[PDB]
């Protein structure tokens, strides 16, 4: 079938995006650089094909261009900062840190816009490829919650600019998805899969308790981010 191949090209595009974005726009790498600056003493593989409509292709291209542009500015400013720090130029180093704070948020937003574009498309493709799967509803629910968790972590990961209000909106979205998932009817002959689905739900509630606490501090913490990224990496995996 033509639609099945198109649906698998949407999934593969998402996987490639997730791999590239995890390598070039990783919050831990960006926040480590910002941390250093505070111390007082080829991407043509992502060209989207016609399995996406023209608006979607243009949105992806513009957001990836923006992402790489703000990433280059960020690391250029960091290398300029290292030269200025040696030159004892306190005025210029402060300006570059101020610029790199704004650029780190822009980089995070571009990454979020790319995931926002792909999320309903990957969802539609998965619904087609899993049409004959007895646990379609369970798989779909976990995939969507994993995406919502990843969006919350992205919003939290913004060192010097933790976005509380957007975290809260995404937590309400996650709570709504969780209550719907808890109502998914069990399928006979899949008790092993059901136990691991129930463990997924329990891990989401744990994540939510940890994120409520982290978010209540009103600011990004390297300690909270490292703890939560380690605790939920494998359990709430967005692959």
């Amino acid at each position: 079938t033509e639609e099945l191949d198109d649906a698998s090209k949407v999934i593969n595009y998402y996987h490639m995006s997730l791999a590239v974005l995890r390598h070039v726009a990783n919050a831990k790498d960006i926040n480590a650089v910002l941390g250093y600056m505070e111390q007082t003493g080829t991407a043509e593989l992502l060209d989207p094909g016609d399995y996406f409509n023209p608006e979607v292709r243009q949105n992806l291209k513009q957001n990836y261009a923006g992402l790489f542009n703000v990433r280059t500015q960020f690391y250029d400013n960091f290398n300029k900062f290292l030269a200025y720090k040696k030159s004892k130029d306190t005025a210029k180093t402060a300006q570059l840190l101020d610029e790199n704070y704004k650029l780190s948020v822009e980089l995070s937003e571009y990454k979020q816009v790319i995931f926002d574009i792909l999320s309903p498309l990957t969802e539609q493709a998965e619904s087609e490829l899993l049409a004959d799967e007895p646990l379609k509803d369970q798989i779909m629910a976990m995939r969507k919650m994993s995406g919502t968790v990843q969006s919350i972590m992205n919003l939290y990961s913004r060192k010097h600019a933790m976005d509380g209000v957007r975290i809260d909106l995404k937590m309400a979205e996650l709570e709504k998805e969780l209550k719907a998932a808890e109502k998914i009817p069990a399928v006979t002959g899949y008790d092993e899969e059901l136990k691991n689905f129930q463990s997924f739900l329990s891990t989401v509630k744990s994540f939510m308790n940890d994120m409520q606490k982290a978010r209540s501090k009103g600011a990004y913490s390297d300690k909270e981010y490292q703890a939560m990224s380690e605790a939920y990496e494998y359990g709430l995996s967005v692959i």
